[PDB]
């Protein structure tokens, strides 16, 4: 369904292991360039809003992501972020019609009670949560969604679509 473009929608979109650990060392600890493509169809043509240190981890070639206009959460006045904005609270992050967040865990656990979608992928591998790890935030009893059917990736790493709404 189309958003009106008076409000303000704010989706969350993020890939986990199946312990819910995001990111490790800076990096997502796997590669799965079909969930690139979701990631990319879902984002494209509006505003991402991204931490500092999700910036700092995509890599040089894709920074900043083309054909979205990026938002940059960080508490340094002078951060340089070439071809992006930074901005340094929330409040001014989530004025577009449509904002997908796209990481890191903490940017997710602060704009998640203001998000009526999310759109996740599960990889299947088996990464026990660790001291320092980003991890998904939790959802609670007002989402609803669709839970997708497995598929292999090229490289044989197992994934699935999850998509929640709510109200
Ligand atoms: N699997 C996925 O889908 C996915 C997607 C994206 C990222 N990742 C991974 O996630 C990890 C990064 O996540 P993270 O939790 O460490 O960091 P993050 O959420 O990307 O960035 C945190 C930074 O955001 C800024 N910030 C946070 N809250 C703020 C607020 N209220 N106001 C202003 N600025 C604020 C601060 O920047 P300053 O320190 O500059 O003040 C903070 O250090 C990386 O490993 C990355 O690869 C995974
Ligand atoms: C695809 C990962 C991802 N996956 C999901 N599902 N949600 C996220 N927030 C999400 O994170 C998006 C930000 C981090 O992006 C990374 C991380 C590691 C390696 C590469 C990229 C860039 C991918 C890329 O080129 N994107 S594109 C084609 O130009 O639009």
């Amino acid at each position: 369904g189309l958003v009106p473009r008076g409000s303000h929608m704010v989706g969350l979109i993020w890939a986990q292991a199946t312990s819910g650990v995001i990111g490790r060392g800076g990096d997502i600890p796997w590669r799965l360039p079909e969930d690139q493509a979701h990631f990319r169809e879902i984002t494209m043509g509006h505003t991402i809003v991204m931490g500092r240190r999700t910036w700092d981890s995509l890599p040089a070639k894709v920074r900043p992501l083309p054909g979205r206009r990026n938002v940059v959460l960080s508490r340094q006045a002078d951060f340089m972020a070439s071809g992006a904005e930074v901005v340094g609270s929330l409040e001014e992050a989530l004025t577009s019609p449509e904002t997908w967040v796209i990481g890191g865990g903490q940017v997710y656990a602060l704009a998640l009670p203001y998000a009526t979608r999310c759109e996740v992928t599960e990889v299947d591998i088996g990464l026990p949560r660790e001291a320092g790890d980003a991890l998904a935030p939790v959802l609670d009893e007002t989402w609803r969604g669709e839970t997708g059917e497995w598929r292999f990736s090229r490289s044989g790493l197992r994934y699935r679509l999850y998509s929640y709404h709510r109200s």
